[PDB]
């Protein structure tokens, strides 16, 4: 779990994201897709957007980034009391979208990368520690649900 102080750091950093969720979400997805092109193949409507420039030129992709980060923001604001929120995501991602847990590792690292890229010198060491713990908790709780289902990939 995270301490009270750590959750406060997470939700404070998240305000920077909320200033422009779509711009942040776009950059997170682009980082994910360009760094790990296998991830892009899971998106029937985006898998033809194989380069950063092509990805940047799609409002549909930017809207999906908005969906993703809005979901994550709601989850983070539960401060770990997120069973009900994570349940359907774990299920849809294992059973419907076929997303290996490794891809959630990749997107977690992408979020850290994008926070430093968009806010260089403004994502402090304490904030990175806390956000990393929150993303670990998110992925780990999803991983428990994946194990229940026997889903690998």
């Amino acid at each position: 779990g995270l301490s009270d102080g750590e959750w406060q750091q997470v939700l404070n950093v998240w305000g920077k994201v909320e200033a422009d969720i779509a711009g942040h979400g776009q950059e997170v997805l682009i980082r994910l897709f360009t760094g790990h092109p296998e991830t892009l193949e899971k998106f029937d409507e985006f898998k033809h957007l194989k380069t950063e420039a092509e990805m940047k030129a799609s409002e549909d992709l930017k809207e999906h980034g908005t969906v993703v980060l809005t979901a994550l923001g709601g989850i983070l604001k539960k401060k770990g009391h997120h069973e009900a929120e994570l349940k359907p995501l774990a299920q849809s991602h294992a059973t419907e979208h076929k997303i290996p847990i490794k891809y959630l590792e990749f997107i977690s690292d992408a979020i850290i990368h994008v926070l430093h890229s968009k806010h260089p010198g403004d994502f402090g060491a304490d904030a990175q520690g806390a956000m990393t713990k929150a993303l670990e908790l998110f992925r780990n709780d999803i991983a428990a649900k994946y194990k229940e289902l026997g889903f690998q990939g």
